[PDB]
């Protein structure tokens, strides 16, 4: 119930902050998937999956937009997992981008 709102503007900068969450040793893989594609995910296992270069894992688990567009507009969900692989953090952001 409660996810969250933000607001940003098209064509410029904005990160997905996500409630109550860090990206510390104990968290092992942090995937960043909306509706039904990948926007980032970082395994500790290397080899992690980059949407594109419009975006960039924060040091804290976080997601750094280049440049805000109509399909950065909706809904993200983060699902952070820990070493032993399991769940740790499950949540749900609302971005708005101004057009
Ligand atoms: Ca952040």
């Amino acid at each position: 119930r409660d996810s969250g709102t933000v607001w940003g503007a098209l064509g410029h900068g904005i990160d997905l902050d996500i409630p109550n969450f860090q990206m510390t040793d104990d968290i092992d893989e942090v995937r960043w998937e909306r509706g039904s594609t990948l926007v980032a995910e970082f395994k500790r296992k290397m080899k992690p999956f980059l949407k594109s270069g419009a975006f960039e894992i924060l040091a804290n688990g976080d997601l750094k937009i280049k440049n805000l567009t109509r399909d950065d507009s909706g809904t993200y969900n983060v699902t952070v997992y820990s070493t032993n692989g399991t769940r740790i953090l499950n949540k749900a952001l609302d971005l708005r981008i101004l057009e």
